[PDB]
């Protein structure tokens, strides 16, 4: 069974249990607000840059450099520019950092360091998500906080390098079906790409408390 579809088979149930996370369901209904936005947006911008430190670090390991595309896909820049934005001009001493936050970058630089074939799974649950329920989270969120047109505070959401972002996933699934193959690897991607999902799980049900709480 090729990669791209044996990793769509195995996080196809947890796709759905996170796509009904009570933070996206929220978020969805367009009850997403600047507080629980910036809480995210926080998170992933330490999210990213771990995961994209270990795609640096990765780059030229054959167990990841198919996948290495930097210009259309890296969020880290975007994310500094959200920051910024959200945050002002001293964001970097006033965005937060949660403990499950720090669990899931904590789990990247383990696969980065010291597991790299594992890292596409990774590279994978983030990337190909932005490029598909992401652009839906955008138009919402566009319309919920009256973000304008122009991009600012969306940079996240926004892939200037990529036109059609079907096609590119399209690309990138084949892509992926060119790594080289065990049953070992292919096995342990599918659950690392599991577990991925469930840090991001995870990541929102802590966000959604401390929003409640
Ligand atoms: C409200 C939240 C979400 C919606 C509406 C959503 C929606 C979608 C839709 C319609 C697709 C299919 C795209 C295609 O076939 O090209 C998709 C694929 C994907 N989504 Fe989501 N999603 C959401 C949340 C998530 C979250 C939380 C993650 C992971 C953190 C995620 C990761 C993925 C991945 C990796 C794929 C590609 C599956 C594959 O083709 O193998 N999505 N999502």
């Amino acid at each position: 069974q090729d990669l791209s579809e044996a990793l769509k088979e195995a996080t196809k149930e947890v796709h759905i249990r996170a796509e009904n996370s009570e933070f996206m369901r929220n978020f969805q209904k367009g009850q997403v607000s600047r507080e629980g936005f910036k809480l995210v947006m926080a998170s992933l911008y330490h999210i990213y840059t771990a995961l994209e430190e270990e795609i640096e670090r990765n780059k030229q390991n054959p167990v990841y450099a198919p996948l290495y595309f930097p210009e259309e896909l890296h969020r880290r820049a975007a994310l500094e520019q959200d920051m910024a934005f959200w945050y002002g001009p001293h964001w970097q001493e006033a965005i937060p950092y949660t403990p499950a936050t720090q669990h899931y970058v904590k789990r990247l630089h383990e696969v980065g360091g010291t597991h790299p074939e594992l890292l596409v799974a990774h590279a994978y649950t983030r990337y190909l998500g932005d490029l598909s329920g992401g652009q839906v989270l955008k138009k919402i969120a566009q319309k919920a906080m009256a973000l304008p047109s122009s991009g600012e505070g969306l940079a996240f959401f926004t892939f200037p390098s990529i036109d059609n972002p079907t096609k590119f996933k399209q690309l990138y699934r084949a892509r992926m079906n060119t790594l080289e193959m065990t049953p070992e690897v292919k096995h342990r991607v599918t659950e690392e790409a599991k577990t991925a999902f469930l840090l991001n799980i995870e990541l929102f049900e802590e966000l959604q408390a401390l929003l409640t709480e």
